[PDB]
C-alpha cells in the first residue's frame, strides 16, 4: 500500500492528480491543495521510507517529501496554480500555525502539571549555552576564513540563531537599519539566504543525532528530555489557546521586558497554565492528544509538501552556496549542537535531546524548521520545547543583536 | 458544583467560559487573525453556545431544525446587527470562501455518504428502490408545477426554489450545495437562493412528519485506525478534484446543459463505490470522517452559512401562507409519486411513500428520524438514509441540469 491505500486505489488518485496537472485545472483552495499534497506526499513519503541509503530512521519519509517538493518548485514542475493552491493552504489559510497550535496544545495537555515548571528553569540557560557555542565556533571558523568578527556575528551567527524568517530576518533587518542606517535589503537578503542553508544542515544533523542516539543510548533519551467530541474539543482548545496568545502578544502584553514575546511563546505559557488549572477533564486532555496524533501521523506528510514549497526557496540558497558560506554556516550549527549538549548535560537533560531542542531548533528556520527538524529525528513530541527556542529564544537573539549591532558600529 | 458540569459542545461550563472570554477579548481589543485559526476559533465558540441553545429549545428543536438553524439565523443577525467586526466577518468569510471550507465540507459529506453504502445495497438499490425515488421526484415536480401555475408563479421558481430544495438532502447536504450550483449556473447571489430554500424546505419537513402519521393511520385502516479516516480525506478531496477537472476541461457540458462539478463528483464517488476499489475498512474511514464533519464541524459551518448565505429578510418573506400550501402539496406529490412507483416495482405503497417519498422531502438525516418516528417504522432507517443520501446526491445532478436548461 501507499499511505494506507492499495496500489490500485492510489493509482486512481495519482491519475487524478496528473489529469488536474495536464489539463491545468485545480481549485486554488484547501480542497485543491490537500488533494495534491496528500497524493504527492504519499508517494514520495513511501519512497523516502524505503530508499536504503536515502532513508535512515524517521528522517526517510518527511525529508524526502520536503526536499523533493522544493525541487518541484525550483524545477518548475509545479504549475503556478499548484504552487498557489499549496501556498493558500500553508499561508493564506495558515495550516502551518494551526498544525503547530494543535501540536503544542496536544503535547502540553498530555503531561502532568507538577513536571511543568521543573524544565523551563533549566532550559533557557541551555539555549544561551548553545548560542555561546554557535558564536565561539562561528568566530573560530570565520577567522579561519579571514572574515572579521563583526560580519560573523551580524551576517552569520545571529541570523541563524534568530527566530527564523518572520521572527529573525524580518526584525533583525529592522534592528540593523535602526543601528547602522544601511538598507534592510542588503542585510535580509544575505541573512535569509544563509539561515536557510543552516536550516538544511539542521535537518540533516537531526537525523545524524538520531542515528547516534540509537547507537549510543547513554546520550539519548529516545524522545524524552529530562469519542470524536473529545477530539473536537481538542481542536477548539488548540485554536482558542492560539487566539488568546495572539491577543496577548499584539494588544495586551507584546513584550515583558527588553524582550518581545512571540504569540507562540505565549501560547505555550497559556496552554501550560490551562493544564495546571485542570479546567480540562482527563478525557478532553486525551482528546487534544489524539488530535495531535492525527496531525503528526496522518497530515505530517501533507505539511511537508507545503514546507518544501513555501519555506525553502532553492533559488536563493544557490545564490549563496559559495563553499565559504556552506562551511561556516554548517559549523555554526555544530557549535550550537555542542553548546546545547554541554549546557543541557550540566542542567540535567539528555545531550542528544538538548542539542536538538536548544541547539538545532535554534539554528533552524523557526516554526517551519522545527517541524522539519523534529520530523527528521522522529521526536515531534518536543514541538513545545522547539517552539520555546524558536520563539522565546528567538526574542533573546534580538536583544543580543541590538547589543552586538551597537558595539560593532 | 452540580451545574459547573453542564456541557457546551462537550466542554464543562467553566472550560467553555475560558474560551468565551477569549472570544470577547479578541472582540473587544479587535485583534483576530483573518485566517483559518482565527476563524475556527470564533466559529467554534459562537456556534457552540447557540447550537446548544437551539438544541435545548423544545418546539424549535424538533420542528424548525434546532441548533444548525439557531446558529445560521443568529449568525446572520450578528452581521446585520453589526455585532461582528469587519475583521471577524473577514475571518469567517476567509474560511468559507477564500480557504473554501464549504466545498471541502460538502466534498467530505458526499464521499462519506456514498462510500458508506454497501456495494451490493447500492447497485441492488438502483434497480428498484432508486427508480421509485425518481418517480417520487417526478410526482413532486408535476404536483408542484401544477400548484405553482395555480398560484401564478413561473415554472422556473417552482423547480429551483420549491421542488429541488425540498427533495434535496436537507440543509448542510442540499440547501448549502444547491446554492453553490445556483450561483455557478445563474451567477446570482447564493444568499438570495438559500434564504428562500432553507425556509420552504423546513416547512415541508414539518408536513412530512405530519403525513407520516397520516399514512400510518391510513395504513392500519386500509391494510480500524486514523489512517483509514485519513484515506477518506484523501478520497474526499481527490474525488472533488477529478470532478472539478471534468466539469472545467473534459466534459463541461453533455449537451446544451452544463453539469456542475459537484454533480459529477456524485457520479464519480458512486462509480468508485461500485468499482469496489476501496476496501470496506476504507469505506468506513470515509464515513467516520463525514461524521466528524457532520457532528463536530457542522455547527462551525453554520456560523459561516449565516454570515455569507443568509439574508434574514428573504426568509421572513417566504413564510407566506401561499408557500405553506405549495410546499405541502409538493410533499403530497412525492408521496403519490413514490406510492405509484413502488407499487409498480413490488413494494407496499404506504411504505414506499414513506421511504422514497417523505424521507426525500424531509430535512436529510435529522428528518428521517423525525418522520420514521411519527409512523412507527424506524426499522426503515437504512432505506430512508438511501433517499436522503444517494437520492440527495441525485437531486444535485438533476438540479445542475434543471438550473442550466431553465436559465
Ligand atoms: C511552561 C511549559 C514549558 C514546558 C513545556 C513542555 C511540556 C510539553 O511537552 C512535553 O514535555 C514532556 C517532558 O519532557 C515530554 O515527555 C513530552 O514528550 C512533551 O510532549
Ligand atoms: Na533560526
Ligand atoms: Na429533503
Amino acid at each position: 500500500k501507499i499511505f494506507g491505500m492499495p496500489l490500485p486505489l492510489y493509482a486512481f488518485a495519482l491519475i487524478t492528480l496528473l489529469l488536474s496537472h495536464f489539463y491545468n485545472a485545480l481549485p486554488t483552495d484547501i480542497v485543491g491543495g490537500f488533494a495534491i499534497m496528500f497524493i504527492i506526499g504519499a508517494i514520495f513519503g513511501e519512497i523516502g521510507k524505503r530508499l536504503p541509503i536515502f532513508n535512515k530512521y524517521i528522517g526517510g519519509a518527511p525529508v524526502m517529501i520536503f526536499l523533493v517538493a522544493a525541487y518541484f518548485v525550483y524545477a518548475g514542475i509545479f504549475t503556478q496554480k499548484e504552487i498557489d493552491a499549496i501556498s493558500n493552504v500553508m499561508d493564506k489559510s495558515n495550516f502551518l500555525n494551526l498544525f503547530i497550535a494543535v501540536l503544542i496544545t496536544g503535547a502540553i495537555l498530555s503531561v502532568n502539571r507538577r513536571l511543568l515548571l521543573k524544565s523551563l528553569l533549566g532550559y533557557i540557560p541551555t539555549i544561551l549555552m548553545g548560542i555561546v557555542g554557535a558564536s565561539i565556533f562561528g568566530i573560530a571558523i570565520g577567522l579561519v576564513f579571514g572574515i572579521p568578527v563583526d560580519r560573523i556575528m551580524m551576517l552569520y551567527v545571529l541570523p541563524i540563531m534568530g527566530g527564523g524568517n518572520g521572527a529573525g530576518a524580518v526584525p533583525l533587518s529592522e534592528i540593523y537599519h535602526s543601528v547602522t542606517g544601511r538598507s534592510r535589503e542588503e542585510y535580509y537578503s544575505t541573512a535569509i539566504a544563509i539561515l536557510t542553508i543552516a536550516n538544511i544542515f539542521a535537518i540533516v544533523f537531526a537525523a545524524v543525532l538520531d542515528i547516534i542516539g540509537k547507537k549510543h543510548t547513554w546520550l539519548s533519551g529516545e524522545g524524552e528530555l529530562v469519542t470524536h467530541r473529545e477530539t473536537a474539543v481538542g481542536l477548539v482548545l488548540s485554536t482558542t489557546c492560539f487566539l488568546l496568545a495572539y491577543v496577548v502578544a499584539k494588544k495586551i502584553l507584546p513584550s515583558i521586558g527588553g524582550v518581545a514575546i512571540h504569540y507562540f511563546a505565549w501560547m505555550v505559557l497559556i496552554v501550560a497554565a490551562l493544564n495546571a488549572s485542570g479546567l480540562c477533564s482527563p478525557e478532553i486532555k486525551a482528546g487534544a492528544k489524539r488530535l495531535s496524533d492525527f496531525f503528526s501521523k496522518q497530515l505530517l506528510w501533507v505539511l511537508m509538501v507545503g514546507v518544501g514549497v513555501c519555506y525553502t526557496d532553492l533559488q536563493e540558497i544557490i545564490n549563496a552556496i559559495t563553499f565559504a558560506n556552506v562551511v561556516i554556516a554548517a559549523i555554526i550549527v555544530i557549535g550550537a549542537v555542542l553548546g546545547a549538549a554541554i549546557g543541557g548535560w550540566l542542567m540535567g537533560f539528555f545531550p542528544i535531546e538538548s542539542a536538538i531542542t536548544a541547539g538545532l531548533c535554534m539554528a533552524n528556520r523557526g516554526g517551519s524548521g522545527d517541524l522539519e527538524v523534529l520530523s527528521a529525528c522522529n521526536r515531534m513530541n518536543l514541538i513545545s520545547y522547539a517552539q520555546i527556542s524558536s520563539r522565546l529564544g528567538g526574542g533573546i537573539v534580538l536583544v543580543i543583536a541590538s547589543i552586538v549591532f551597537g558595539m560593532m558600529i
